């Protein structure tokens, strides 16, 4: 029955631009409105240079803005003419009161819906994009029924995310799946099949899924803790073949090749990072919490403690190591993003390691060939104690002259590729390699005749 | 070096099909199955084999005489074997340090111990059974202590991974096989020999090669992820039975992401079986042991997280009876621990009824292929007498009952004539779906007058 | 397993509260095959020591030390008696099993360690590093 023929979206954060971007492009007949209050975005949305860099945008966005993909600061307008209205705002961890740090503040979507309310008339159907705790979709459909007007009918569903930072426009080009929850109602049946529709443009009906609204909410955390959860597992593992003599990369291997369990995320490191993993786990635990469910609130918290484990675990080994006293000691730190290939700090293992190497009193000098400079210094305050023992390095070797240890708590692909017999003849001695992503696997043997001793992540020293 | 004749020592299920297979794919080797309990040889060599798995008859059959043996001279087995294959089941212990969990090597040892005695030259020595870690260094310290001039003994880890129902097919098939021996110039020839005997018929991509330590280990920890997918979805569905939310539902929505994949997804009243418990115990008491009390207790998680599963089933049953159920008549379908099998090992049957029980409740069990008697044995520490009636069909089970529990998810349930049956229950009836298997039938069974629940569906 | 020593210390039959006791009871949890000797303490001390039917299928009371090594894994002293220093553990080594284990728990082979080692035991004992 009903054709959605203009869409808006409210936020042009990494979801909601790229997804919307991308609907554009494969929907041409519908009109796409990207709005946002932060006039920052919105005018770098319109620039030849965007905002967020992911491959394959560009394109995409220069294809269709001035068509049907337009991005501005005029929320109010986009919304009355829109079929479809999509919430996309972040919902940032709560930083004080009842949940202080696990619980997601619904403040930003609160406020969207009594946004869309007062500017709205008529009929439109409202989608959550962004990930949010389950029975939000309760609350915006509280707001609505409140503030009921006569020939007022807005149907709210939920349509999360499931795009890596990285791979965002094959992502959406060709997903896995995609998510619609509803209302088991017929109004909310006819509000999925218009967004369904929607989709169908260039995504298989095969690979369309439809829930009830809170199975769809709930997916999505679940999803992004199955896999933290895998992370942690195989970390755990790791510290077991550290104490057997057994390899953590071919137990991973050995258990990957079993289809039932699969071989991705099962690659041992110093710890999961970025912006959703613990995010979504401990929102998740809380969740779990306020519903009096303490089995499996603390059956999931274990994901989040076992990677507490596995980074102190490994800060451990390079203190002892260095004879329990690191003070005024320098050591090189290789690698600062939580992941390779990113600029992206957040949440990152290379954070912590070096935070506690900080209270021991180290003189880190920190090396990353994307991270920005200033973006170190910040994620390592609250000051005074990052002036005293923290140096960033230009280049790699300039951070290993005269250290103790190389650290490398980030596989890039360029720390293989270092020349380690020169970097080890400006070592002091005896000069350590801790190596937090097996990036040197295979040239242990190698380093080790050179005058290296090598420790990783996994293996018996 | 190739590898001219195989013993192996146990005729398990582990042992026994694995030879017989081995057989069939190198005709040139002679493999000689020993047990030291004469009445498992005598029926392998009989036209009725002491365990059934489908195609096993045809390949021992096409074996038995001509390269495959079944023999109580395990001595002259093992002085004439290139390879000695370890196959005995390895029970938990049942006292002492690490009474519950621990891994008894006790029939390993005497095999170990068995081997240096009856063996001269090159021999290479691999444990097929499910093995606690660091257990080959005790068989290598054996070899080492009892040596003789001239004795080379190779020892290797080769873990099985068949199912118990479908052996063969996974073992024409496997997923991976799994090879484990020392980084050494002699450790690895002994690896690539016996990595050589499975070339016959498995392609080397999906043959691995690891250390003897990895190869351990790595049947634990599969067998643990497995567990931990299991009681992961279980535990989701509990927030869905709290949420509104449905378990069914949401594990389809993961299971589409590649990275996780769909397998092991499907919520119930928890797993059972011989291995999943057993296994995952086993990898916490192995963290304990060697001060790793962090993963020891990430792990335990897997086993609460069933245990909880189990707890709160029951507990809504008797909530639901007004928490009373003393002399009431409930219907219990399906007592193994998985559908189609007559395996009752660990079986969620077995706690669900123990807790009703332990309520007095009146239980008429039902199950199509477990044996009466296993069912009695099961339910024991008198209790059995009072309490427990087993029904030859479900229909007996449901008359006059005031709740149906299923626990075992049994195509013939879904089938079932709820009409008849709810006429000659006792009222408010109640149907607890344990399994998921009533799923679509809900709105029908309502308007028939039963009250429905089920796993991760809120009421 | 031989138990060398019942008493709770050397020159002496009293057994009350002696370390042989929990000893040989941890070892009887693991349902082993104990023969326990010592020179002083009477047979049926030992008996009553060891009670609350566990004793009969576990434990055997062997007349001289050698009885007790005679196949035996590991040979566990718990009592400072001077004349287990003076044993022939060339003669002891042949019997046992192998690997064959001493477990000195209170240091009275200080000092025939190498020799032990040399004939073919593995020596454990209170106080120094495997
Ligand atoms: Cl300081
Ligand atoms: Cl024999
Ligand atoms: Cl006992």
């Amino acid at each position: 029955m009903f054709e959605i023929k203009k869409i808006c979206c409210i936020g042009a954060g990494y979801v909601g631009g790229p997804t919307c971007s991308v609907i554009a492009h494969m929907c041409p007949e519908i009109r796409v409105t990207v709005v946002d209050v932060n006039e920052s975005r919105i005018n770098a949305w319109n620039s030849p240079t965007l905002p967020i860099y992911e491959p394959g945008l560009k394109e995409v966005v220069e294809s269709c803005r001035g068509k049907n993909l337009f991005f501005s600061t005029n929320i109010d307008d986009a919304i009355k003419e829109a079929d479809l209205v999509f919430i996309s705002v972040n919902t940032p961890t709560k930083t004080y009161g009842m949940g202080k740090g696990r619980a997601a503040d619904l403040k930003y979507i609160e406020a969207c819906a009594r946004r869309i309310v007062q500017n709205s008339n008529g009929y439109k159907i409202v989608t959550e994009k962004s990930t949010v705790p389950v029975r939000a979709a309760e609350s915006i459909r509280r707001i609505f029924d409140a503030n009921t007007k006569p020939n007022l009918n807005l149907q709210v569903l939920s349509n999360p995310e499931f795009l890596a930072e990285g791979t965002a426009i094959k992502d959406l080009k060709n997903p896995d799946r995609v998510l619609i929850g509803g209302d088991e109602t017929p109004e909310g049946q006819r509000a999925v099949q218009a967004l369904c529709a929607v989709y169908e443009h260039w995504v298989p009906r095969e690979k369309i899924l439809t829930t009830n609204t809170w199975s769809s909410e709930l997916s999505k955390l679940a999803a992004n803790a199955f896999l933290a959860q895998r992370i942690s597992s195989i970390n755990s593992i790791s510290a077991l073949c550290e104490a057997t003599g057994a390899d953590v990369e071919e137990v991973a291997t050995a258990i990957g090749m079993d289809q039932r369990i699969g071989n991705k995320f099962l690659k041992a490191s110093v710890g999961f990072g970025g912006s959703c993993f613990q995010k979504d786990v401990l929102n998740l635990v809380y969740l779990c919490e306020a519903l009096n469910l303490p089995e499996v609130a603390r059956y999931w918290q274990q994901v989040i403690d076992m990677n507490d484990y596995q980074r102190r675990r490994f800060a451990s080994r390079i203190i002892d190591s260095l004879f329990n006293t690191v003070t005024d000691k320098k050591i090189a730190i290789l690698g600062f993003a939580f992941k390779k290939d990113t600029g992206d700090t957040r949440e990152s293992s290379s954070i912590y390691i070096s935070k506690y190497l900080m209270d021991e009193g180290a003189h880190l000098h920190i090396y990353d060939p994307k991270v920005p400079r200033e973006q170190i210094v910040v994620d390592l305050s609250h000051d005074d104690q990052v002036s005293r023992l923290v140096t960033i390095s230009k280049d790699p070797y300039e951070a290993c002259d005269g250290a103790h240890a190389v650290v490398i708590c980030t596989e890039w692909d360029m720390f293989k590729e270092l020349d380690y017999e020169r970097i080890h003849k400006k070592m002091l001695k005896p000069a350590f390699i801790f190596d937090g992503r097996r990036v040197l696997d295979g040239l242990h043997n190698e380093l080790q005749t050179i005058g290296f001793q090598i420790e990783t992540i996994g293996k018996k020293v």
